[PDB]
């Protein structure tokens, strides 16, 4: 038993991380097959970031301007191209440690593991969620750009995130591996508005189910509610509305605990209106929304890779 | 910026994990050089665990009773011996993926990463602390025994924990890699008392320092206090007393923030007596004690491996 915010094992990704340097900018890159992916702002100076013209800047760079370094093994760039906001550095050597991988664009509310890197070297791994406003609340210092987020399913690494920038508000924004930003942000040093950050209701429900599984049931009540009535209260507390798709996804947790989704909604409703009275659930005094229903099932069944 | 409960990258350890089977018990083992380490209760049945005589049970087992499996590669046991509560299985093949490693016995309040495994396969990685009562609050399902905890310093893996048992209270107990239990527990299925679980005060202080670094400073006040006066209040709230050794360890955080240790103690004192008023610090409504001063420095300076 027990419940922890658990990250995927990072071994398969550690062996894909490289240091990319262009001029005096050094950040992290993702080396898969004979290609290296990295944020395109590696080519900018500090002055450039205020208002970069990436096409103009990229034309004054040649293949030999990019220094890719994998441990003490230098790679040779024999082709470069810009795809959206990522630079694709074609190199002479295919990474022998390339895993079975794919690129996926995740939806808000989904979780993934982040391997924080500096100078192409792993530093730490943590689990986080894509917020509904398409930001993440990570831990990134300068030179972490190029760090990637990922999920593992069986033997296949799903890369879903590349870190690009920290907003003046201290939250983090990045792209998928095709270079398309999550959210309306752009890779330029300017004030950019993130939208309201709402709470991922379906994830809260999965976490409450995890609590019941681990013996925390003080919050249960025999009240019930309707999906419409619940959403009216959820909307007022900046909780994402719940849909029938969310109810379906929680079915397996409903079956294992004998507690209907709408009954659990009624217990959450009470918590929002009356608070936690200084009590806790799974060691937390706040409602947690960084566990998907799949995460809970995964951790309460014992899945390996 | 930002602050996360961050685990070490687990790659170096993933390649050391193997499945050990003896009779009908299968759990995880640690394969380093030509030796496999695993909990000695692998040799027990369910009935045996109530009152095991490990010397008697180990004599009815021979080298060929142990099935060590590393992926699809079977290892051959050519020698076995019991060291305290761990079984050492000497095998014919040295692990080519053996890292630079050492065995260390950690003190309460220190943190380490856990690689949760099942059938010798990694499942997830999380960061936790050794509680002052020598338990850990992990996430373990049956068959996780043999999972290990570890720290990484530069290139060297420090193995510090091997999981053995879940107590009837839902907390977790295990040994160092020499087979000596942390705490007064024994590997037998009986009611065992864990002591009072106190809060790791020095870690709370480091976390509050991390908060100030990341812009959360509402809890600061210009009051001060004495080490003796602080400990009087800490003792009442089941907080570990603070010593001069703890003050010294926090010096570097004191210097970077311009806030004396005793001033920060005064701010914590107020929090214990008056609570958090529903506010939060670094996204938490509770005082966090699973970050050592070294963890905070590591995460706020950008250390790699």
């Amino acid at each position: 038993s027990g419940f922890r915010k658990m990250a995927f094992p990072s071994g398969k990704v550690e062996g894909c991380m490289v240091q990319v340097t262009c001029g005096t900018t050094t950040l992290n890159g993702l080396w898969l097959d004979d290609v290296v992916y990295c944020p395109r702002h590696v080519i900018c100076t500090s002055e450039d970031m205020l208002n970069p013209n990436y096409e103009d800047l990229l034309i004054r760079k040649s293949n030999h301007n990019f220094l890719v370094q994998a441990g003490n093994v230098q790679l040779r760039v024999i082709g470069h191209s810009m795809q959206n906001c990522v630079l694709k550095l074609k190199v002479d050597t295919a990474n022998p440690k390339t895993p079975k991988y794919k690129f996926v664009r995740i939806q808000p509310g989904q979780t993934f593991s982040v391997l924080a890197c500096y100078n192409g070297s792993p530093s730490g791994v943590y689990q986080c969620a894509m917020r509904p406003n398409f930001t993440i609340k990570g831990s990134f210092l300068n030179g972490s750009c190029g760090s990637v987020g990922f999920n593992i399913d069986y033997d296949c690494v799903s890369f879903c995130y590349m870190h690009h920038m920290e907003l003046p508000t201290g939250v983090h924004a990045g792209t998928d591996l095709e270079g398309n930003f999550y959210g309306p942000f752009v890779d330029r040093q300017t004030a950019q508005a993130a939208g309201t950050d709402t709470t991922i209701t379906v994830n809260v429900l999965a976490w409450l189910y995890a609590a019941v599984i681990n013996g925390d049931r003080w919050f249960l009540n025999r009240f019930t509610t309707t999906l419409n009535d619940f959403n009216l209260v959820a909307m007022k507390y900046n909780y994402e509305p719940l849909t029938q798709d969310h109810v379906d996804i929680l079915g397996p947790l409903s079956a294992q605990t004998g507690i209907a989704v709408l009954d659990m909604c009624a217990s959450l409703k009470e918590l929002l209106q009356n608070g936690m009275n200084g009590r806790t659930i799974l060691g937390s005094a706040l409602l947690e929304d960084e566990f998907t229903p799949f995460d809970v099932v995964r951790q309460c069944s014992g899945v390996t890779f």
